[PDB]
């Protein structure tokens, strides 16, 4: 059993559920949550700006020191950082940005990220900002992950069409 309340559940490991990512993660404090990130970990706008915001900007200020120290993230990539307010740990993966013309293929390797944790909270890798369609990377993370995901749609409008259309 654990703490994730309200969510639809889609397959034997993925759930999904209408939710602002900073309210839920704010809520149940989870080991793990997935940030939307970039390979320069700049949190400006969407998940990463939205998290790194609730955690007053400290989110940014460990990340400028991880990229100062090991250089940027490959696409598809990952590092585990601090989860600061939200969470124990925060995951920070890369999905491809198609708004910068990155290989959709990439978005499998993205999510297998995913499978070295048990337990996640996560947005749709490549969705919103990045320009990919979110029902294409419903598809890959559950085509991919095998651990436990829970995921968190910011858009009603597009969480309905994301059940609806689910095969």
């Amino acid at each position: 059993v654990n703490s994730f309340s309200g969510y639809l559940k889609l397959t034997d490991n993925v759930y999904i559920k209408n939710a602002d990512i900073v309210e839920e993660a704010k809520k149940v404090k989870p080991t793990v949550v997935v940030n939307a990130a970039n390979v320069y970990l700049k949190h400006g706008g969407g998940v990463a700006g939205a998290l790194n915001k609730a955690t007053n900007n400290a989110m940014q200020v460990e990340s400028d020191d991880y990229i100062a120290t090991n250089g940027p993230l490959k696409v598809g990539g990952s590092c585990v950082l601090s989860g600061h307010n939200l969470a124990k740990h925060c995951l920070h993966v890369v999905g491809p940005n198609v708004n910068k013309g990155e290989d959709i293929q990439l978005l499998k390797s993205a999510y297998e990220n995913f499978n070295q944790h048990e337990v996640l909270l996560a947005p749709l890798l490549s969705a919103g900002i990045f320009g990919a369609d979110p029902i294409h990377s419903l598809r890959v993370c559950v085509d991919t992950v095998r651990t436990n995901v829970y995921l968190a749609v910011f858009d009603k409008n597009l969480y309905d069409k994301l059940v609806s259309s689910f095969l």
